[PDB]
């Protein structure tokens, strides 16, 4: 009811047991070491909460709905902001010298990784055991986003036929440029965009995570980002990329901390790679 | 054993959404809870550091180079944590006021720990965040025991070199400032008749009045009792000495301490300001200096040309 | 070519230390120069973005969604640049007081030291107070505030004939206040009950004062508010319906205007702080948008859409 | 006075020529692109100013005079703060969409040399190790011939009081304490001990150091490394507080410049190797602290 009965501070604020103190030689900085990681864990729980809620919204199948889409983008943004905070939080442990850590590491143990972070990685998902396993079997954010991308309106060959026209369009462009560098190299690539074999194979090699159709949808959102009906979807893509990056920045920081104290596989990678397939503006079919 | 080690069975089983318990789960309540729990963890950390620093002072031996180094490093740490706590407002900013009021069915904001913190520093009563509800004992100790302000004051008062039959810093300073002011006036008088001059003379009179006012003990006593200053006159002299001789080996680290204190004051103000804003944004219609170390902030006011500063030995 | 494209022959030959010119080189003067040159580059950028936005508004057709996007994105950009200019203050902090005093005199006189571009910026926003012509134009042409006002005044839904947002809102607020009063007076006498009565009294007042055109007229005349009553209704409509798809972007715009006001005011504050430290001797334009939060009502009191 | 004149704004604020505009198709975001890089160049000039002053201070001797040493640390710190700002400045170009960029990408440079002269100069003076701009190149050459920051810091480190084998004999004592302590850990006890033994004892292999040095996997002279390790271990000591601050600054600069160099290319793709490594590696030779030689 009242803070911090409401916040259960009897739990939160009585969960700090210094090993060094327990083993007769209290070390001041160990407290900081505990608090930093407990804070990391709290935010990990919050991120899991937001992420799982988004996952359900997708799973419920009404994601395309503009209200639901807004909720999703909003919560993903929240996850990104939390992640920036966590990246910034390393500055705290930077104020601990490696010596003062040595005065204590010794009551420490090797197996020093977060379960919650593992769960997080799974659900995203990157390439108590019931929770871990459940996180491994249930649908990842990547899969759900892939599904959503696959169902992007405009891909219908008979309808908008985005993929066909684009392809013809690039071609006329390649031809038009050839007659009037060093060029072929972009070419090598633009045309390669239409090589299902290369995409599936690279998919098997793990250099891509999205299905071919999903990639087509993603590229459609990319190209029509300025159109009204695509603003928020593009925001979602941006958010996914950002969360990716930040998760990478965090691992990296995390490791640094351990060497200092001791003696791109990324999952929306396809989204990041969208830029390589950038084309002159007119090569894009009129949208109305 | 990262779990048992971090007692996550406590930390990660302290998230009870009231809205969910009373049948109408509101998603953002979880965020509200987590953010405040994180704040509380860091308040615990800051109180840990601050209490350790206070003890170091109280023991005497603060001046010993090792101990002073400890103190400065931990105060710096507190500063860093505070910067993080300020950035943490960006999280709750991602929460809309209506979704808040979806769950705001429970009882009014304030942390006991934050109150202990303000007391220890310690802020004056007009200005602390509202807190009215074992613990009370704690609180009482926090109001009686010596604050960081008092201890730092004690420390400043004993700044070696303030004694008249030694360096006689204060006497020398009054002399050099008076002389310099006198020289400055001569400097102006030599100029042609404007347009600048008046600019020059006006600033001269303002500076003269401020700088000389520094040597008026009774005025200081007056401002002190009115609460526009917090440090004793002698303590102020010490601070000013550290301020002026900061580059000298024996003053680099003390000056770091001063900078840290000002930083902590600034950040705590910033935090309190962000906090208050949230309540208002969250409450809306229903919502209805100040720096402990204000004197250190005002040190810059008594800045004088380098040559007026008494030479060292 | 880089240097040619960026005209570094100009940019990188514009650093003349007075202290050196007058025989006594002072190392920190260079930093003092560079920081301010960087400031002015960014002010030129901000003026570029801002003027393009003002022009889009002035033309009518702000509402066409592409144009609305141009405006929102560029105003956002201004917000980001201003965040950077605020963080840039950390640089000038690295410079000690004594040392600045080592070179200041070459600077005197201080009232000399103010940016034309920063005032152009303020004019065009606009704060309430050869180059003189540029300044004059900025004084005569329409400010971002007036244009935003015009746009808000034109919000769809305020028509008393149509949706009647304001009419509906008064009715819903009045009714809701009556009901809330009855809910409260029905409680066991208490501690809690007392608090709720007070909160009701203020809430009641703030909410009802919202419909007092004359108070708004009055506050306008004192400058304690800047927007017309009608524009204010518009802003409030955007505010209450912010979650709705068609109001997402307008609200983004409002948020950006608030940020720009905050950040700009912060830069102004910080800046003089330094002049104060170096010498030893609130948020302006869009206050109405800042005050939007005070008028929040319970979700069910908000008129349903059509 | 006047502010406008003092800053030479007549140059700074008339240096913005949009190529897209010059060629009849003005593109709005091109202006942002130009201003961002001009701001980068301004700060680079500041960094070169600070850096050259620090370098000179080292070269003029009397670096050890605490006054000048303070100057060096504060200015190196300043360079660090500037670089943090430059890192945040990428947020500005992040407000430029790949489409809008692509609208003006065609008008320049092309490149290849769309890189800063000043940034290369800075790399040289720091000591970054391994394309035509004519007037300049001699200037660059001069940056290649004059002493790098790395070299001066190396010299400074070699002179660290305590290394002398007369007088404190830091390195020998260190060897004694580590060897004995390693024997004692050997007896008081699986993999980590043999690993720690290998790295810690290899610390005393001058030839391995010269080898790694010739390969460029280390940059400091062996003796310089001894000085650095001494500063590292005795950091709490009065005469080492400021030196350690300097080491920290150098590492920070190395980190930030890396961060910057990385972002200037990650964005080039979005639109289209450590100098003080030894200081970073100091942590690897961390030891229990009983083992650190007692100090005077």
């Amino acid at each position: 009811l009242i803070y911090g009965n409401y916040l259960h501070l009897e739990k939160v604020l009585n969960a700090q047991e210094l090993q060094s103190e327990t083993k007769g030689n209290k070390i001041h900085d160990e407290h900081l070491f505990i608090i930093t990681h407990q804070a990391y864990e709290l935010w990990f729980k919050q991120i899991l909460w937001e992420l799982d809620s988004v996952r359900e919204i997708f799973q419920n199948g009404h994601v395309r709905d503009e209200r639901n889409m807004l909720k999703v983008v909003s919560r993903m943004h929240r996850v990104s902001v939390i992640l920036k905070l966590l990246v910034q939080q390393f500055s705290i442990l930077e104020t601990m010298t490696a010596l003062d850590f040595n005065d204590f590491r010794e009551y420490l143990s090797p197996g020093f990784q977060s379960l919650q972070f593992r769960l997080l990685e799974n659900k995203i998902g990157v390439l108590e055991n019931e929770l871990l396993l459940k996180s491994e079997q249930e649908k990842t954010l990547l899969e759900l986003v892939e599904a959503w991308l696959e169902r992007t309106p405009g891909l219908e060959p008979h309808g908008f036929n985005f993929w066909g026209k684009l392809e013809k369009n690039i071609t006329r462009g390649l031809e038009e440029e050839f007659i009037r560098a060093e060029f072929q190299k972009q070419k090598e690539v633009l045309l390669s965009l239409f090589d299902e074999k290369r995409h599936e194979h690279l998919l098997s090699k793990g250099e891509r995570r999205l299905s071919y159709r999903a990639l087509q949808g993603a590229l459609m959102i990319y190209f029509y980002r300025e159109e009204p009906r695509f603003q928020v979807p593009f925001q979602l893509l941006t958010s996914l990329m950002d969360i990716d990056s930040l998760m990478t920045k965090w691992r990296y920081n995390h490791v640094c901390m351990v060497h200092r104290m001791l003696g791109r596989y990324k999952v929306f990678v396809d989204l990041f790679n969208l830029s390589t397939y950038l084309i002159p503006r007119h090569w894009i079919p009129k949208m109305n």
